[PDB]
DNA sequence: AAATTTGTTTGTTTTTTGAGCAAATTT
DNA sequence: AAATTTGCTCAAAAAACAAACAAATTT
């Protein structure tokens, strides 16, 4: 159904997935929570880069550091990805 | 004074832990596990689309949430996100959420 | 009655893109 | 020895933009 999943454990120990979006969605209520009033300036340029580290960490992991099957996995530009390496520092 | 608060930890989702004890780790590590079963439970497929995957799951929530918290109010959500309200429109419209 | 925010458009800038290429590196 | 991946440059096509409004809606 879903392929992007956290698995999770409830009171009675039983392991469990859960959407990945169910994680952001939390991560920010908390988030919200905590700041009372304060002005909010950036927030998607933020939470962006919360998620491409990760993704940039892994599917590099996952290629053995081969920059070009790295976009064609991703999607993405064999340029772009080393622009997007660069700016968390990673090429 | 104030302690210092990494960016790691500004984004957070609670887990229980070794000793049933309930922590707090960054979100990052969530889209780390995700992907990482995401490898797992796939062998050998075509995977063309990585990128737009993840980000299609991040963007949902993020708008999702953001437009609860303005009660309807875009060009709050729009300045608040930092990003063009007709950019903003875009997205929505992609998803729904009009 | 203001004032704001919506729904459009019109033009510019910033970003992504493919497609080349020598040099370096993996097979 | 051959195939490939890097690191770069270019130009082209695409997504993001801020600035303008009238019409709609909310303060």
């Amino acid at each position: 159904s879903d392929v992007l999943t956290v698995s999770t454990v409830n009171s009675q120990d039983q392991v469990t997935q859960k959407p990945l979006r169910d994680s952001v969605k939390q991560a920010l209520k908390n988030y919200f929570a905590q700041l009372n009033g304060q002005d909010v300036n950036d927030l998607y340029e933020l939470v962006l880069a919360e998620v491409e580290q990760p993704l940039l960490d892994m599917v590099m992991q996952y290629t053995r550091g081969n920059q070009t099957r790295a976009a064609l996995m991703m999607g993405i530009n064999r340029g772009t990805l080393r622009k997007k390496l660069k700016k968390y520092g990673m090429n």
